[PDB]
Parts: structure tokens; sequence; C-alpha cells
């Protein structure tokens, strides 16, 4: 009935707590000790965290609890405008963006996507068999590469070329410094200056395209050729915009911890690499690996689900109270009342996962039925859930099948997991060797 709390530091509330390089982490702590939900208090502010699926379901009740723009939120909207992930629902243009590019985000969609996913992940592969004996690879550094790439070229068909560089395209480094900025606030004259060059580039893009007519298989093309069905308006340049520098900002870092916590608990857990190196050696039998052979790949999925299960990337959202209600019959919120959602923790619950809820056991999968609904949740709630969760996942367990098949992987450093906490999370200096296994690519 009443709320646990952490210590407070006077006038400064809780906000002491949050002084750290790892927040979520230290939120899990005080998870970990003062159970299902806490309150948490800065001088502006009140939330309160929330940690068990008996509670999280009640939060992902859409008639009763909405998605709250966040502090974090409210900065990285100084570059992502009115895009999708930066908008509140009730924002005219997140509804008709959100109209028009849903059917261009659905598995059918990924279809049309595959070829230029086949072409990143290929010269990622190619990277590799490149090395000679005495290298090593750094894994989050080139899944970056990977996912900004896949991106810009699904995106709006621009080629950023990061495996041709050491120092990346003045864009990427624009953009990558803009969201540390942000992220840092939780510098005024280059914040202003690498909004300045993502707009111009994306501007120019979104100029060009509409010159030459050309139409292409990317989603500038859909949001060119897009009307929203309800209000019958199309979007405009400057939404359009906002949208492409969202996609870059919201999808590349997630996607790319993805794939490296899971090569990271693949590496790890030797069994569980055998069965996926099996799976991905029986299924993807041509040298290009074609859409419906990356559906096939079912325990690679299963990994994947269960790397995000661990350590979701996009660890927490948050979310207001549409009207006053009681949560679990015990605690009352007002309208307005904000809740954050611990995604690692809930992910953690052992009511719903068994005891055993640390080990890497990507089985746990096997029947996604069997998986209480609002249980796992690392692409969020609702109508506001992640808009690229297909793309992400076909573009991951595409690149993982393929590293699969073509290399033995080797844990040479036996590297300690540390994680690195931006706007997402990251295996901070993971490394390994990958053999080639001589397989035509
Ligand atoms: C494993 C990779 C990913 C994870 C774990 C992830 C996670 C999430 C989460 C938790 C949300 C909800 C945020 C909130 O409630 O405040 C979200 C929203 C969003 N994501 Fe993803 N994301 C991933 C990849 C992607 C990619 C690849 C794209 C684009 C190509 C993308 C685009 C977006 C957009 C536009 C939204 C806002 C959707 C809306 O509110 O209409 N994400 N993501």
């Amino acid at each position: 009935k009443e709320m646990p709390q952490p210590k407070t530091f006077g006038e400064l509330k809780n906000l002491p707590l949050l002084n750290t390089d790892k927040p979520v982490q230290a939120l899990m702590k005080i998870a970990d000790e003062l159970g299902e939900i806490f309150k948490f208090e800065a001088p502006g502010r009140v939330t309160r965290y929330l940690s068990s699926q008996r509670l999280i379901k009640e939060a992902c009740d859409e008639s009763r609890f909405d998605k709250n723009l966040s502090q974090a939120l409210k900065f990285v909207r100084d570059f992502a405008g009115d895009g999708l992930f930066t908008s509140w629902t009730h924002e005219k243009n997140w509804k008709k963006a959100h109209n028009i590019l849903l059917p261009s985000f659905s598995q059918q969609a990924m279809k049309g996507y595959h070829a230029m996913m086949v072409d990143i992940a290929v010269q990622l592969v190619q990277k590799w068999e490149r090395l000679n004996a005495d290298e090593h690879i750094e894994v989050p550094e080139d899944m970056t590469r990977l996912t900004l790439d896949t991106i810009g070229l699904c995106g709006f068909n621009y080629r950023f070329n990061s495996f041709y560089r050491d120092q990346p395209h003045p864009f990427i480094t624009s953009m990558v410094r803009a969201l540390d900025e942000a992220m840092n606030k939780l510098n005024k004259r280059q914040f202003q200056e690498d909004i300045k060059v993502m707009n111009d580039l994306v501007d120019k893009i979104i100029a060009d395209r509409k010159a030459s007519g050309e139409q292409s298989d990317d989603l500038l093309t859909h949001m060119l050729n897009g009307k929203d069905p309800e209000t019958g308006e199309p979007l405009d340049d400057e939404n359009i915009r906002y949208q492409i520098i969202t996609f870059l900002i919201a999808g590349h870092e997630n996607t790319s911890g993805l794939l490296s916590f899971a090569l990271y608990f693949l590496v790890k857990n030797p069994h569980v690499l055998q069965k996926a190196a099996e799976e991905a050696a029986r299924v993807l039998v041509d040298p290009v690996p074609s859409y419906k052979q990356v559906k096939q790949l079912k325990y690679v999925g299963m990994v994947l689900n269960e790397a995000l299960r661990l350590w979701p990337t996009a660890p927490a959202f948050s979310l207001y109270a549409k009207e006053d209600t009681v949560l679990g019959g015990e605690y009352p919120l007002e309208k307005g009342d904000e809740l954050m959602v611990l995604i690692p923790q809930l992910h953690r619950d052992k009511t719903i996962w068994g005891d055993d809820v640390e080990e890497f056991r990507p089985e746990r999968f096997e029947n996604p039925s069997a998986i209480p609904q609002h249980a796992f949740k690392p692409f969020g709630n609702g109508q506001r859930a992640c808009i690229g969760q297909q793309f992400a996942l076909h573009e991951a367990t595409l690149v993982l099948g393929m590293m699969l098949k073509h290399f033995d992987f080797e844990d040479h450093t036996n590297y300690e997991l540390d994680i690195k906490e931006t706007l997402t999370l990251k295996p901070e200096g993971f490394v390994v060797k990958a053999k080639s296994k001589k397989i035509p690519l």
C-alpha cells in the first residue's frame, strides 16, 4: 500500500543515486532490494519504477496509460522533432506517420528490404573473411557499422560506406555527437552545428529524390508516395526528414547491441552456439541467403529473443496515467502520474520465467504461446511499440545466421561483460577471433 523509495539526499531527492555511468544497472539493484515498485524523485519530478509482470500488465493497458515523453525523449526531440519516437500519441503527426508507415514495416515488407540488408551483411562477412591470422574483431563497433549502413540504405538509399572508413561519414559523427550531447544533458554551439549537418544531408537527399522522381525499395519512396487514409494528407518534407533521422537514432544502436549481446552469449555457451551453427549450416544452403531462408532460422530467432530477455537494449520506457486509477489494487495514481517500465527486471520475474532467470536458455522461446501477455516486452507496448521490430529481427537473424554459417568463434580474451549505457546498452570492449569455414559467400 505504501511505496518503497531508495535513499534521498535532501533537496536533491533521489537524483544522486543516478549520478553514475550505469544508471539502469543501479536501478536494477534498487529493484532487487525494494521489489516490484518504487518511487523515484528528482527536483522537478516523480516517477515510479515497475519490475513485476503483475503490475506491468496493468501499465500496458492502453485505456489506462499512454506513452510519456521522458526527459531523454524531450532532449532527443531537438533533432528528432515530431518523428514517431518523440511525439505524443495525440499529436496529429504521430497518427498520420504511424498510419502511413505501419504497412511499410510489416513482416511482408521485409521481403522488399531483404536485398539491401543482404548487400550490407555480405560486406560484414567479407570484412571478417579478409582478416589475417593475427587479427581480432571489435564486435559492437562492427555491428554498428552494419546497422547504420543498413538503415541508411533501406531508409533512404544512401551509402555511409562505414566498412570503407576508420573515421565515420560526417553525418554519423554528427549524429553520434548529437545523441551523446542529449544523453549527457540528463557544446551548445556544436549541438547546433551537428543538427545542421543532419538536416542538410537528409533535406538534400529528400530534395534530390523529389527532383529525379526515381522509385526505389526504400522508406523514403514509401513516404513520398504515402497518404494518410484518415486525413488523406501526405507527410510534409520536414516530417519526412525527422522520420529518417528517427529511424537512424531509434534503430541503429539497439539493433547493434542485440547482435553484440547475442554473439556474447553464444561464445559463453558453446553448446548453444553449436545448435545455432548447425541450424545455420542446414538452412542457409546458398551463397546469398534468401528471405525465405531467414524465416527458417527458428533457433537463431530464439537466441535473439533470449539475448533481448537478459539485456533488452532499450531498457526502459515511460508511461503516464490517462485518468486517476489504482495500480494492482494497492497504489493510487493521479491523472498524469508517470510510471517507468524497467524491462531487464521484468524479464527476471521469477514467477514467470522460473528460478533460473540469469541462465541463457533460448529454448525458453520454443513455444512463443507459453509466454504470458506482457511478460516479454523488449519492443515496448501497444500502438507505441517499436515500429522497427520486424526490421530489427530480420536484420539480426540474417546477419547472425550468416556469421554462424561462415565462421567458428573464439572468446580469446575470456571477455568480462561490461555494459556501457547511453540511450542504449552495449557490451563495451567485446572482442573475438573468427576462423573462416571457407564456405562460398
Ligand atoms: C533490437 C532492436 C530494437 C529495439 C530493442 C527497439 C526498442 C524500442 C522500444 C522499447 C520502443 C518504445 C519506446 C517508448 O515506449 O518510449 C521503440 C520505439 C520505436 N522504434 Fe525501436 N527498437 C529496435 C530497433 C528499431 C529499428 C531497427 C527501427 C527503425 C528501422 C526502430 C524504430 C522505432 C520507432 C520509429 C519507434 C517509435 C514508434 C512509435 O511510437 O510510433 N527501432 N523501439
